[PDB]
């Protein structure tokens, strides 16, 4: 995709600084993360348009047995059947949502 700007890297980095965004909304802290594009990678400001998210809330599926002590633990980018973006959201919240919460998180300005 595109190269992020300067503004794009810090608003990235502090992001990258959170613990998993959806963990937190269920009370969990999940601080080995990655960083989640929410509007692809190459449109204007899409790179403060990221989450960040544990390999579980990413892209792994979790085994059925974990899942069943944690429900919302699907990936956003499906494994197989289990997760994608839509049963991400009814588990979790939005990603624009999630969004807000990592903002709010890490002190930027929205
Ligand atoms: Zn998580
Ligand atoms: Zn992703």
């Amino acid at each position: 995709g595109r190269t992020p700007t300067a503004e794009e890297r810090r608003i990235a980095n502090a992001l990258g600084a959170l613990p998993c965004i959806a963990c937190y909304m269920h009370g969990v802290i999940s601080n080995e993360v990655s960083l989640h594009h929410i509007a692809g990678r190459t449109a204007p400001g899409c790179h403060k348009k990221q989450l960040p998210l544990c390999r579980w809330h990413h892209q792994h599926a979790a085994p059925a047995e974990v899942r069943e002590k944690y429900p919302w633990l699907v990936p956003v980018h499906a494994d197989g059947v289990v997760g994608g973006k839509k049963e991400f959201t009814l588990l979790n919240k939005s990603e624009m949502e999630l969004l807000a919460d990592a903002y709010e998180m890490a002190n930027i300005m929205h």
